[PDB]
């Protein structure tokens, strides 16, 4: 998988809510992850789901010890609490007294995404989302539940990294080609991909590949998205 010490030299001033060990647990519970491929496929698909999760997550500034991606994994619950995130829905009802806003490290939102997330996990996520504020391995779970997870049309993040997406004709017109860009186009392609301003992706970027210089593989390929539409 990820040692603790190369998870702790990755993550070295995390909130220490996220322990190594709850980290373990919830992978355990999406077993291909990190594990699907030859040893440079499975390095990408590691460095790439922490580069995601530390951008989310970040507590740096730019003269931090250690560099500006060395502070993922900082936060737990989005600040501002104010709205619901509750769009009404009669298949994932907004709880009374509940709010969907971002908790985690890919900052789960929204009831029509706890409600489905939850029913894969087999936790009441929709009536209870707190709990991913609350336990660690849940919250690493919504993270991974997020990467592993079709949506058609788009395929998983897991399986854009994995090669297990092949892209069709369109996708190819659109500059959707397998790599890194597509990972961010499918989290947030619709702010961060095409014409959106690129620096959020860049960040995301940067964080890749600097993991990817501690874990001793190359990026790969096609690591932009300005060059890409989002998915339809």
């Amino acid at each position: 998988m990820v040692s603790r010490s190369m998870f702790d030299q990755l993550f070295k001033h995390r909130n220490s809510f996220y322990t190594y060990d709850a980290f373990i647990a919830a992978a355990k519970s999406f077993p291909s992850f990190g594990t699907t491929g030859d040893t440079d496929v499975r390095k990408r698909e590691i460095a790439a789901f922490f580069a995601h999760v530390s951008h989310e997550t970040s507590g740096g500034w730019p003269t931090a010890p250690d560099g500006p991606y060395a502070w993922g994994l900082v936060y737990i619950e989005e600040i501002n609490q104010s709205n619901d995130y509750c769009d009404p829905s009669t298949q994932y009802p907004c709880a009374p007294g509940k709010q969907y806003y971002g908790r985690g490290p890919l900052q789960l939102s929204w009831n029509y995404n706890y409600g489905p997330c939850g029913d894969a996990l087999g936790l009441d996520l929709l009536n209870n989302p707190d709990l991913v504020a609350q336990d660690p391995v849940i919250a690493f779970k919504t993270a991974l539940w997020f990467w592993m997870t079709p949506q058609s049309p788009k395929p998983s993040c897991h399986d854009v990294m994995t090669g297990n997406w092949t892209p069709s004709s369109a996708d190819l017109a659109a500059g959707r080609v397998p790599g890194f860009g597509v990972t961010t186009n499918i989290i947030n392609g619709g702010l961060e991909c095409g014409k959106g301003n690129p620096a959020q992706a860049e960040n995301r970027v940067n964080y890749y590949k600097d993991f990817c210089n501690q874990l001793g593989v190359s990026p790969g390929s096609n690591l932009d998205c300005a060059n890409m539409r989002p998915f339809g």
